[PDB]
């Protein structure tokens, strides 16, 4: 019954929509969550879309000030894809920050807390608290925000404790029915990793993450499930998926190293190899959260030199907010299939209007089959919502 997700990855010529839910839109004519950090998780049956909320819903006082990231009344939301954050959504721990998975049998909800200086991550499978750990370098532990991956009942995350503009302490934990039976120090060639976008790629788990540091080309992280071992690198493509960055006709990468353009600050991102190629989404702009884009590079996931890319498919105009992004796997009848979530930011601090931050969510799957083109972005009119 654990999910070994020992089949090969599914032929992708692209991505199709899959779910949009509209919370802004909604948020201006009922009660919703105010959230961030969204992403998308699934059991063997169904999706679910979870969210860090900020203890408020939008259209009430409390909402004022929702840039704030860390606060005790963030906790993780939890629905059905599709089903909005309504007052009947379920908190499912208290988090600022996250990361959850489903190993076939049961949840796991990675849930971090507390003071910046001293957090603490609460380890709650099959709705009971097995564990906890507390932070080891005292600056802001922190998690991936988006899912997890089990492998026969072995399920790993990655998180990072310390400074986000230089040398961190990233460690890889191995989670067996919500104990920690082992954990791992980052090794290798990543100099920085954060919220880290990871899939299971049998018989290990691979993650592609945001190096907040030196790099907008983001770093690769891999994961042996059996003996624990990491290694570590950058997505070659000379296209790079971090925001910032260079534009496309200066920017480089390398296989083994931070590019050091525009490495500073970033965005949670994903990309996926298929064999030497690099399926990858990133924001249209190539300095702020505007537009999302996705596309195959040819020779992407091997040749740093390459900018062939191929199959561009605009998912969010350049016109309009996107925001965060992340991977999430769905174990077909023969093959594992790769979908996307973008979260679509409205609010401060890049938009005055109003005084909350939050967000909606757009949700595509890969396709074996064709698809055409369109842009599907928050759609609030941002001049009309309560304030
Ligand atoms: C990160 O988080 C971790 C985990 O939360 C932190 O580690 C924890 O830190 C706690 C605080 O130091 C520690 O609890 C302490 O344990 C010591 C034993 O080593 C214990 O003595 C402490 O209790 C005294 O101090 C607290 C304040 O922290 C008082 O509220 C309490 O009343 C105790 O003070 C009383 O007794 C002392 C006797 O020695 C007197 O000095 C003091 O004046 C006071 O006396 C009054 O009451 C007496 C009766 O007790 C009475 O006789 C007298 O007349 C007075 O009326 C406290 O329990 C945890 O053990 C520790 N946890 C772990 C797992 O290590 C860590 O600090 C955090 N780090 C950062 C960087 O934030
Ligand atoms: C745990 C935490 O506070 N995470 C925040 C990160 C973090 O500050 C950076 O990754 C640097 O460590 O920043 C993002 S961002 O949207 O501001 O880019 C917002 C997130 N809530
Ligand atoms: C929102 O918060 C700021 C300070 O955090 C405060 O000065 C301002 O008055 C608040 N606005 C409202 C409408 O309460
Ligand atoms: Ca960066
Ligand atoms: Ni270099």
């Amino acid at each position: 019954e654990y999910r070994n997700w020992s089949k090969p990855q599914c032929d992708i010529t692209g991505f199709a929509p899959f779910s949009k839910d509209n919370s802004i839109r909604l948020s201006a004519g009922g009660d919703i969550w105010v959230t961030r950090e969204p992403y998308v998780s699934c059991d063997p049956d169904k999706c679910y879309q979870f969210a860090l909320g900020q203890g408020t819903t939008l259209n009430n006082v409390h909402s004022n000030n929702t840039v704030r990231d860390r606060t005790p009344y963030r906790t993780l939301l939890m629905n059905e894809l599709g089903v909005p954050f309504h007052l009947g959504t379920k908190q499912v721990c208290i988090a600022w920050s996250s990361s959850s998975c489903h190993d076939g049998k049961a949840w796991l909800h990675v849930c971090i807390t507390g003071d910046d200086k001293n957090a603490t991550a609460s380890f709650i499978y099959n709705g009971r608290l097995v564990d906890s750990v507390v932070s080891w370098s005292k600056e802001i532990l922190r998690t991936q925000e988006s899912e997890c991956v089990c492998i026969n009942g072995t399920c790993t995350v990655v998180m990072t404790d310390g400074s986000a503009s230089g040398k961190a302490d990233t460690k890889i934990l191995f989670i067996e029915e919500g104990k920690i039976v082992h954990t791992s120090t980052l090794s290798g060639s990543a100099q920085h990793v954060e919220e880290c976008s990871c899939y299971p790629r049998y018989p290990g788990v691979r993650c592609v993450c945001r190096d907040n540091w030196k790099g907008s080309n983001r770093p690769i992280v891999d994961i042996n499930i059996k003996d624990h071992s990491i290694v570590s690198s950058y997505v070659c493509s000379g296209l790079v998926g971090d925001t910032p960055r260079k534009n496309d006709s200066s920017s480089s990468s390398h296989c083994l190293d931070p590019n050091n353009e525009e490495g500073g600050h970033g965005v949670k991102g994903w990309a996926f190899d298929d064999g030497n190629d690099v399926w990858m989404g990133r924001t249209i702009s190539e300095k702020s959260r505007l537009g999302y884009e996705t596309f195959k590079v040819i020779e992407g996931w091997s040749n740093p030199k390459s900018k062939l890319q191929i199959n561009r498919q605009v998912i969010v105009d350049r016109g309009n907010r996107s925001g965060y992004s992340g991977i999430f796997s769905v174990e077909g009848k023969s093959c594992i299939n790769r979908c996307f979530y973008v979260e679509l930011i409205r609010g401060r601090k890049e938009e005055t209007e109003v005084l909350w931050t939050s967000n909606s969510i757009v949700v595509f799957c890969g396709t074996s089959g064709t698809y055409g083109t369109g842009s599907w972005p928050d759609g609030a009119d941002i001049n009309l919502m309560p304030i």
